[PDB]
């Protein structure tokens, strides 16, 4: 457990508002976000995601699509995915982490991501 | 990214893994980050991320065996999506590999993109 850990918690796939980490960031600080876990964005068997986004479907390429884990800071969204390494924070605000899904389509989701946030020098 | 010491692919069909050529000594601290989709079989079921295989129908959403692992000093270590600030436990060269059953790699597909950083 590295001593520069500043937050460790969960992001619920069903929560449109995301998790308020309570980490008050200032522009220019450098942080690292790391994530893992399985979340479903629907009831169908193919409706699975990791922090890095949804799984390839029938006949698709094994490539990454839009990340499912994102950060919200100052009313703007930033991709996170499995990891955002040495991110120079662009604005002052409190960090929120959220699962990306369509407006009013969150409540058939399932699962959670485990996310860690570290302060970097 | 200034401290990036290696970047490359880990092919899911390669039982020997990727020899990164990164020579490590005990005590050194590295960070390993990974992403991507790979198949460990022919079926729709048989999909993995660095954090291991996908849950199947009726299964809980738990993380299972990490598909991306590291070999160093004759021991294997889980990596998954990320191994942050790892204090290298033994001298040697870093190998990164996709975890599958012996003699079961031929029906795999895809690769993980991996970055390795010096801390
Ligand atoms: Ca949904
Ligand atoms: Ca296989």
């Amino acid at each position: 457990a590295s001593e520069n850990l500043i937050w460790s918690g969960k992001v619920d796939a069903k929560n449109a508002e995301g998790t308020n980490t309570g980490v008050a960031l200032k522009a220019g600080e450098i942080i690292t976000i790391l994530a893992s876990g399985w979340a479903r964005n629907g009831s169908e068997n193919f409706a699975l995601t990791a922090p890095q986004g949804r799984i390839p479907r029938e006949g698709e390429t094994l490539t990454l699509r839009n990340p499912s884990l994102q950060a919200r800071l100052g009313n703007e969204n930033y991709p996170v995915g499995n990891h955002k390494y040495r991110w120079s924070v662009p604005a002052e605000g409190t960090l929120t982490l959220f699962f990306a899904d369509g407006k009013d389509q969150y409540k058939d989701n399932a699962g959670e991501f485990s996310v860690e946030v570290y302060r970097e020098a």
